[PDB]
């Protein structure tokens, strides 16, 4: 099974940015709604990214059940962060951090050569994040920060009715996946890659703080 | 109800706060007017802040009932340190601690994203004390010291008859507040970050700083 392979090739990488200085001290309530704002703006970056890479993918007819559009997390971001900074020319402000053009190029380089093995681990490091803990951070962002509810549109997913069903349909459909080994190793290896890509993400946001 | 839960909450930071060497030391006896003075240009510099929030998060309608605007206490203590400092000059003289610098910095943050739950945690910490605590400062100025009251007006509140009524109707307002259980969860959070705020000014004042 695919998805428990997926979760014990990629545990070391997994734990360690989870356990980011950033993130820990982000919601544990050290930091401040700044800090989550520049949090979600870099997610704005590589989520434009990742979905162009989706979009290729499952035009190109691989894994299409898996890259479900109602994950689709840019737009609904954007409109959490016009929220958030209180205007819409937070997007003329922006810039990538080094970690975060990193990951770009890698999402890009994932598009161009419309790699579906690639695509779908970068797909599951992101979205089934989101899916499984998504609640928590957004919860936290509440208790500490006093996020308006309405600026986590992010951590919600309209017409998803129920999370739980759905995270075991994800993985069903991981299972599912007819991929030849060359294809599973170089997914298996891409997971990790996407773990450690956001790994340097959060160490790049806690800079300096 | 809250106002019971906000108490038991925030006994711990509350009682640190409490017994901070500056202010024991200040309060029986041991320090000056020097430091007095000192203390209450920080708090000139905090109270400016809060009330900046206080004002922001009363105008969006939120609380309105408990941010009492007879409770300001800006220009009541400017006044104080014209009498304390014997001209103006102070206003160009102080600066902010690091610990106030701290403070300063979150209540801007409060009234930047207009966090009402959080505000109402830092308007409790602030003048249910001074209706209580402060009570016994002004008295033991007066009485250690010599300050003259016309020098401990911030110790006043014109605005306010009975005291002892006062403080009951703000903690029956508090139970009576409309909160989420996320906005409860931050205003309790925020309400011990303040004592904390609070404690660190004084550790700064004991030092010097």
């Amino acid at each position: 099974g695919l998805a428990v392979e997926l979760k014990q090739s990629t545990a070391q990488a997994h734990e360690k940015a989870e356990h980011s200085t950033f993130m820990s001290d982000l919601l544990k309530g050290r930091l401040g709604v700044a800090e989550f704002t520049r949090l979600q703006e870099q997610a704005w970056l590589f989520y434009t990214a990742l979905e162009q890479a989706v979009d290729a993918v499952r035009a190109s007819g691989f894994a299409e059940s898996l890259l479900d559009p109602a994950l689709n997390r840019a737009e609904v971001l954007a409109r959490d962060l016009d929220k958030l900074n209180g205007s819409s020319e937070w997007r003329s402000r922006i810039t990538a951090s080094p970690a975060v053009i990193d990951y770009v190029n890698r999402l890009e380089e994932i598009r161009d050569n419309v790699d579906g093995p690639a695509l779908v681990a970068h797909h599951y490091v992101r979205y089934l994040g989101d899916l499984s803990g998504g609640q928590v951070i957004a919860r936290m962002m509440q208790r500490h920060y006093g996020v308006d509810p309405e600026a986590l549109g992010f951590y919600h997913f309209e017409g998803i009715a129920k999370l739980k069903v759905y995270k075991d349909e994800y993985r069903e459909k991981l299972n599912n996946l007819e991929l030849s080994d060359e294809q599973r190793e170089h997914l298996l290896k891409e997971a990790t890659d996407a773990f450690v890509f956001n790994h340097q993400v959060f160490a790049d946001l806690g800079k300096g703080l």
